[PDB]
């Protein structure tokens, strides 16, 4: 074309950034890039809101399984997968959301905390480690727990150069595909040298030693990239221009006025701003009493200096640049700069859906399959300890058909209205036309149907035994 | 690219040193929450927004539904109903003893307790409470209750941190914690202040201490306060508004200006009307005109000032956005302005801040009731409170989370308009799409004892017979 | 006229040399993808812009569904639609299965191959897949693909372009393409880059690799990126962002000044307080309005500064646009500005864009992943896994684009009010204008499930007991 | 020389390129379905072999 | 000689030199305004009307 190679007379002629994959053009100081992002998001106020709103919305509160076994593939009729599937969600159930908080190695968090967890530091390291193991002791029922990883964790052993096999602490065969991992050991003391440990993807008998999961924009690429890595110079600049112009309006605001006396500083302020009378360098402080108008001689002068506007255009200016913030990180701008002023309600349901799909693509690429991962895992060990029994007549095997008996998908906290009557509105009218089922509106509220089914008949017959009053769901 | 240098150089010298989250929180987690006390103690926004969670993450009141899994114990249905509602009559008997004594302290109550841990967690980023069991049978339940500030919690003797034991808290090879170091109150600095090592867990199946926070990221042994995006530049904030405030007096305080080569004091009486005939200089009464006489070479210039607010509060909200984005809370409460907001406006931001409210009571608030609940549940069964199902697959200590598995009813969400809340819900219920537990513990109630009320409010009225309420037939 | 000279000459040396699109971008085609990859990763907008496309022809999910030309194949729907029901599973087990087992990287699922092609294709201009025959004979379908950057492709050992070889893309006299000179990854610059020839398809029918990408105009090769419009400008855009913002920093920091024949030392004692009394010159410590004596001769100042926005907001404004005209997003998703919008308007805006996004997913989305689709159909029927009706007229390599027929389902157009749109969507079938097929593929699922959930549905709340839902008997 | 002008602009400026996006998007938009109606009347042809033609 | 676009680069000019700027003027100083009476007049003309035209 024309913009392709110079521009407008020369113009960006100075512009030649080098071609090459994107391991090339961030593996070199990968190191530094994390750095910077975990900076932003430590001290930065928008930067941990940002990651927070991630963790709020991406997922929410609770994280609800729901397994939903290929039964026609499976070779199984469908009642007795879905009756297979209620015994398992219970004890998955009676694992995952359990007070023994034994999930985690550490045991200090939660189920829906870990995903939460992974996001996050997903969402501001670009990808996410967890470690799946075994406990050797009996002592509960299901030995597997998981353990996150810093992306900083995951590096080269003896902070060496790169090969074509290893990346970063990746070993990669000839396709790229990840099989061996290193990392090193927390070094929180700051002599003594961290040892590094190569662990294996998978072990060979499918079960994920160690999940791996991110975006790539491009094929070949080892490492995620942080969302930040397109803006944290914003947020930096933005940072110091904030601190800078709040402490110049202090300076600026500082000297409210000044005197123009001929005689010493002790005997101008004491003819000019009063003070004296000295109990017993430190100058002298004035009691803040009433007018003291003063009187002058030729020669001094008492002049009072205006300053100037505290806020000229500085927040438009950095209403601008919230607004390139936004788009960065992929959020609503109101929501990110808690600025909910003069938008009209089309306005506002507009920005609110398009961040909000947004984060449901976000959710399906990354929460759900995380989950997933996880939960496959426990289910191997689960129907291992033959805590539940597959159905006796499956064409085949779990081995080979790991997808088929852990598809599952998972729901969590619901699109929350911004009306609510209208949306509630919505799916009444809709169920009574008949147009969707009782599933996706309980997920979209993040609810099951069967449970919301079974409470329903079971506040039935308890009004109906109290005999106060048939509720709107009769023979 | 953009993390390498920067355009123009710019960021040529911005180079954190990236380290795990506890190397750069333990060094300074001292000051941290030392500056987190100044401000919460001293800026009103500070109080403002702390003030706003106990109130909201858990309100006033904090119910309790024990929901035990027994279709996994493989429990008789109304068996576990039974079960149910005895210990929950006889656990919250004793949560809102009036005695005050639950705790040791004798000064709080449970809900508060709750409350005292959500605040605490905010402000310090962790949670601490110790379990005791009291020898003093004079009451059913031994288990008294104490938290402690993470002040009183560090390594003994201030000796050098190490890789097992981290800010007085004993770790594990795994990372896991074993136990602590509390150190007594040394309210008066004459004397030393010992130390006492808790176990995490007592052998005998107990929760000996909690400890509650929420850890970024792997690693992690203690919580950071959420201000610690926000403290610099709010106490930067804070001088600002002292600093104008007192510049605006002295700007306003100084009003005219005399000069004359004429004595002072003459100056005074002459021009100024003065009080000669009766150092406090000379003061003047407070009159009419008094339209002066001024000789040549004298004036009376009248300082136009400046003006008072100069961009200040235009400058405010932009900050307190700020600061209300770092502490999570809705910018409109921290600020109490509340202007220019239509209703999807106000819609908006109160749902935002609302759902971050809920996944903070799920995370914290729950966690540390959860921790109480079965804490006292099992002193109950030992002391026999309630008598356990004979056909129980595992016993208690084994099935603690299927026994003790529970959720909590905070206050609910103050609807702003109400009307179309109670019409979305009843035409929601109506629909069959929830059920009557769901909007009443939205609400903050449970539907059993509505259903019960209900039922007493009928008989009741039919034995007064007025008139059959809306439940008949 | 007006292709002449221009009026009053103005325009007297603009002659852009008249050549094939070939000619056009081909000699810096290399150098225009680098620029591309530098907006894309290092500017806010570029990376919203991309995010924009992904979230809208892709979205979440990307549902397939098979139509076969039973018509044209002179085989009964009855059969045909029994068919086509078992590898729709079959595909869908395949498709979204947790092992990323479709591709070679093991490291992404089906939806996003999708996802990153589209991306890919918008920042680059095209995308290539490459298909494989894996041996491990332990899955069922031993095939896999792998997307490949397009800077991977050009000619062997840097040779100079030909007629039947353009950037490593070999083409026959009519203007097909037969093979493409691939190279390996470069991350390593210590060994040198080997070339590999992977012919365009296998000679026996089955697809070996598919390029996609949308020709301008006839005869060409490569597909352009859409930034070849307003990469001058928005690369601008954001060095003036940057410089703007640094001038507000300089010209906000140097707030007073002061000026003296006294010691510069001396000078902050006696006017800005110091601290000397106890490299850097004097901090001074914040406090109250602290009103200072300067002699006579010299002075303090306080620079006004200037507007930190000079309508720099509004210079945004219009460039923003510029940029969202040659992105064909809408400029209120580009900058996420919201202002002074009415509904009728505000849908207009959405409204458009929409059409302009559901063109690509039919002519991307739709191609590659049909193009995808086809093949796995290949070594299913090969391997056995499905059976095709004895009626067949053809082979299946005679139809193959008849018998892979298919249509894809996206994620959809999420409403800005929905109430009316859901209304006039029933209103709609009401009126039996509509069809449910359609309805259902708007809203992103098919009627068929849906119908077997609603048929689920009744049987089981019929044998729940409680009441029949809005359809029986 | 006027193509040559016209190509340069729809090939460097974003409003140019906005313009003949819409064209596409809006002329013929992303499907263009097609129906034969052969006029039988004039053929003198009976409308049902044709509409099943 | 060019010169390379970056960052504030304040100058330290001596004495006797200036580094003025020029503002210009407003580019669209009513020009817009008078092409609505312009249109409209030439709208008479065509018959159709203006809005349609411009």
């Amino acid at each position: 074309y024309h913009g392709g190679g110079s521009g407008f007379g020369g113009q960006l002629r100075s512009w030649n950034p080098p071609s090459e994959s994107v391991d090339a053009a961030l593996l070199p100081n990968f190191t530094r890039g994390n750095a910077r992002a975990d900076d932003l998001v430590r001290n930065n106020g928008y930067a941990a809101n940002a990651i927070q709103l991630h963790q709020d919305h991406i997922v929410g509160s609770f994280f609800r399984l729901s397994h939903r076994p290929s039964w026609r593939y499976l070779g199984i009729g469908e009642e007795e997968a879905r009756a297979f599937s209620r015994e398992v969600e219970a004890a998955w159930k009676e694992f995952a959301e359990d007070d023994c908080c034994c999930i985690d190695v550490e045991r200090k968090r939660t189920f829906t905390m870990m995903i939460r967890e992974g996001v996050a530091m997903h969402a501001f390291n670009g990808e996410l480690f967890v470690q799946a193991t075994w406990d050797t002791s009996s002592s509960r029922l299901f030995r597997t727990q998981f353990r996150m990883v810093s992306p900083k964790r995951i590096s080269n052993p003896n902070n060496t150069g790169d090969s074509r096999n290893c990346r970063a602490g990746v070993q990669i065969n000839d396709s790229g595909a990840a099989l061996g991992y290193y990392v090193s050991e927390d070094g929180y003391p700051g002599w003594m040298p961290q040892k590094w440990t190569w662990i294996p993807r998978e072990l060979p008998g499918g079960r994920a030693s160690f999940i791996h999961v991110f975006e790539p924009v491009e094929d070949g690429q080892t490492r995620g990239a942080n969302v930040f890595y397109s803006v944290m110079e914003q947020m930096k600049m933005l940072d110091t221009l904030q601190n800078t112009q709040l402490q110049s309006a202090i300076v600026k605001a500082m000297y409210a006025a000044t005197i123009e006396s001929e005689l010493d500083t002790q005997s101008a302020m004491d003819f000019i701003l009063g003070a004296n009378s000295q109990e017993q360098y430190a100058a002298a402080p004035v009691r803040l009493g009433g007018a003291k108008v003063p009187h002058l001689m030729p020669g001094d002068s008492l002049n009072l200096q205006t300053a100037q506007d505290t806020d000229n255009g500085y927040s438009v200016f950095e209403q601008s640049l919230l607004r390139y913030i936004a788009a960065g990180l992929g959020v609503s701008y109101e929501q990110l700069s808690r600025n909910y002023a003069q938008m009209s309600y089309s306005t506002a349901r507009a920005s609110a859906n398009e961040s909000w799909a947004y984060f449901m693509g976000r959710r399906k690429f990354v929460a759900s399959r995380q989950a997933s991962q996880m939960f496959l895992c426990w289910l191997e060990e689960a129907i291992v300890r033959r805590v539940v029994t597959l159905p006796s007549k499956a064409r085949f095997s779990f081995q080979e058909a790991r997808s088929a008996w852990g598809n599952c998908d998972w729901i969590g906290s619901g699109r929350m209205a911004i009306d609510g009557l209208k949306e509630v509105q919505e799916a009444v009218m809709l169920i009574e036309a008949g147009l969707s089922t009782y599933e996706k509106e309980c997920a979209k509220r993040g609810d099951d149907y069967q449970e919301i089914f079974a409470q329903q008949v079971r506040e039935t017959m308890e009004r109906r035994a109290a005999g106060l009053k048939p509720p709107a769901w009769a023979a």
